[PDB]
């Protein structure tokens, strides 16, 4: 099977915390740069965070210092630790290969997975 499968969303209060996961299947995970994007109501898809195969990371300006991306290669799993959550973070979050993120933002392709919903209210 070839899939990206997100879980871990939920409904938290402002200031709260969630950890999202994505389990990847169908390819050698450790050598691929992975990331997260999100889609807020009425908006397009937008980058959240990247982690390259070497463990270098990047974050959208609006989440820096609050979110932390990590990966467990032995479990084919990507994580996004969300702390200090804000109402503006409400969105469906999706996992992607890093090389797919710009095409997803542009609407050229869609996320592979069904995503997971985060509501901050």
């Amino acid at each position: 099977d070839v899939q990206l499968v997100e879980s871990g969303g939920g409904l938290v209060q402002p200031g709260g915390s969630l950890r999202l996961s994505c389990v990847a299947s169908g390819f050698t995970f450790s050598r691929v740069g992975m990331g997260w994007v999100r889609q807020a109501p009425g908006k397009g898809l937008e980058w959240v965070s990247d982690i390259n195969a070497s463990g270098g990371t990047g974050y959208a300006d609006s989440v820096k210092g609050r979110f932390a991306i990590s990966r467990d290669n032995a479990k084919n799993t990507l994580y996004l630790q969300m702390n200090r959550l804000k109402p503006e973070d409400t969105a469906v979050y999706y996992c992607a290969k890093m090389m797919d993120t710009a095409m997803i933002e542009a609407g050229i392709i869609k996320p592979a997975g069904q995503g997971t919903q985060v509501t901050v209210s």
